[PDB]
């Protein structure tokens, strides 16, 4: 078994990295939950970005009625279950105590059916964070061990969302920034604190073209200043 | 079998309480599967033009020396994450076909063969774990155990030298107020010291001196900087 776990993460990679439809992926979810004995999926995705508000997308099987009912009580701002902080090595075992300040929230799911579930989590190259958490209705498995699972989790967690990427879905894709490489560089340089007036001395070009690029480079984002630009190109790694 | 080996692994990297330990345990690791020497590097995410990187390694010091007085670090395809897939990469003649001289210097000092294993931190730093041995004896093992075994030890023990605050690892510091990052997520927004100073209801006075104030501590021409360094390594959406 230590072998047929190495040839499934071969087919695993290969299965997702020939996937062409999103659907295909969430359908590939499903099917591996429901080997490992869950009836229910979800997964979840912070965006690095806006600062202030970020985004935040989800994919799930979840009883709609709960899912109603967890967006109407707000409880994405309180679940642990999407708190990095509480994680090891990416993994997240449910129990009593995880949800000793969120009490609302695991009574209402014990009610609404879920009483064992487990989470995984990892963080992309666009710099945000998914989550992919299993769930089932029936009381077991309190003490997982299962280092097959974490394992099995970790690889299904990647895959899916890098195949998601490659596909250019929402739930996953920052916002667009297709820069010349020249425009790249002056950002690059923006975010050292370099003036127009300074950029112009190193890259040996007119000022008016670097005020120029600025504006076209706002214009391809809309916002405001340079300053948000190259705060959001830094924050999603596209100037690293 | 294997899975005895992850958790023993994990109990030892999340006991342990020096940096010695640490790289002393990734020693024995590269040694237990035939590699003589190992080399942990980390790439960070700032500055953004001359990012910094500093390595820690059990190469012999005639080699680390040659490599430093040639700058290699800024040529090196080891290090370029473009080479790599799922994380790891074989070490061959083709990968240094566009650095020739660092390969052969590498030869020269009895470098044979050699793999690398890396992965992105918290921080978004890149760190970068390479065995290398000067025997070849072209070795037995399954690719696919070996890969596994070093993501496991690229990540704990990094993870481990952050916990322990050591100097490879972290970046440069920037202990900031919960207000500084308050003002630092809206200067990223694109709003000016005004516009702060009303939404968090403080004079504009206090937002220029929060924003001077971490300027002073960081070395920063402006606040384009202090925000976009901030936003580089994720101190605002830890
Ligand atoms: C939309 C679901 C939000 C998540 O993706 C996280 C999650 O599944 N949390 C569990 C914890 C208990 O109830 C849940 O929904
Ligand atoms: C300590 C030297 C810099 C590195 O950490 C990267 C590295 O291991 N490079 C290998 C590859 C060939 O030359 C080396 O020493």
């Amino acid at each position: 078994q230590d072998t047929d776990f190495f040839s499934w993460r071969r087919t695993m990679l290969l299965r997702f990295q020939r996937m062409e439809t999103a659907e295909e992926v969430y359908h590939e979810i499903e099917l591996q939950a429901q080997q490992l004995e869950y009836d229910y999926y979800s997964l979840c995705v912070r965006h690095p970005v806006p600062f202030t508000r970020p985004k935040v997308a989800f994919y799930t099987n979840y009883p709609e009625a709960w899912v109603s009912y967890y967006q109407a009580k707000n409880f994405l701002a309180i679940d642990p279950v999407l708190n990095p902080e509480n994680f090891s090595q990416g993994h997240l075992m449910w129990n009593d105590d995880l949800f000793n300040e969120a009490q609302p929230l695991w009574e209402a799911a014990r009610a609404h059916g879920l009483r064992r579930g487990v989470t995984q989590y990892l963080m992309l190259p666009n710099r945000a964070l998914g989550f992919l958490s299993f769930s089932r209705c029936s009381a077991r498995e309190i003490p997982i061990l299962s280092d097959e699972l974490q394992l099995k989790m970790q690889l299904l967690v990647r895959e899916s969302l890098m195949a998601l990427m490659r596909l250019n879905d929402e739930i996953v894709m920052t916002p667009e920034m297709n820069f010349s490489k020249r425009e790249k560089e002056i950002l690059r340089w923006t975010a050292e604190g370099k003036t127009s007036a300074e950029i112009a001395m190193i890259l040996s070009i007119s000022e008016n073209t670097v005020n120029f690029h600025q504006k076209n480079m706002q214009k391809k984002i809309n916002a405001p200043n340079k300053t948000q630009v190259a705060c959001y190109a830094a924050a999603t790694g596209l100037i690293h």
